[PDB]
């Protein structure tokens, strides 16, 4: 029920790598639902960069 | 059985990186239980360092 | 499911290592699948940089 | 096997954790004291 | 199914480090499969060297 | 099909950060079998060099 790179997607967001543009381009491929990506976005941007 | 990220946010404690804030964020996104950030917090913070 | 270097390959992709050349060898060698390598392609490339 | 028997193995053979470190883990449930005997069983440090 | 190390190989391909004397070696010890060595050597050898 | 840790110990002996003697210590403590250990020294140490 997870996706498999939810994982991948949270460290980028957590570096600051990924952007919020990045984020909706995952959703949208159908590597993340919208509820992980807006999961994801309530972790501090860049706060492990 | 555990939270998938359990080792990651596990190892962020032990780096250093991750704060007590940071475990209340992973837990109120579903990504680790209370019981798991509690365990997490019981080790010494930054000991890798 | 999904190619077991879908991740790999799409990480490739968004730090710029992987060019459009590298995603169609994937596919001939049966690493990725068509519609892998157009789902990794849709995401812009280099975004991590 | 704990799934993060790895995890505390590597950072025993690399020199971060020490035996008190083992015994943290172990407290947690993280490891069982058989595995932090196997652990420790290792040459502490090697990587380096 | 796959070889755990397939993806592992395939990264030492790709960054120069194996060649072929790796391929056999992974084969011979039965860590790869010969046509998984064969897709491996499909690759560029050391396309991601940087 | 094979112990969690072959790959862990394979990669080392490739990185030229094991020894023969930290084989024959994860055959002792059982993270390795003999046929194992004996499989990963066929291979070039240090050979990712």
């Amino acid at each position: 029920s997870e996706s498999l790179l939810y994982g991948y997607f949270l460290d980028s967001w957590l570096d600051g790598t990924a952007s919020e543009e990045m984020m909706r381009v995952a959703v949208n491929a159908g590597d993340l639902t919208q509820e992980e990506a807006d999961k994801i976005m309530s972790y501090p941007w860049g706060a492990w960069n």
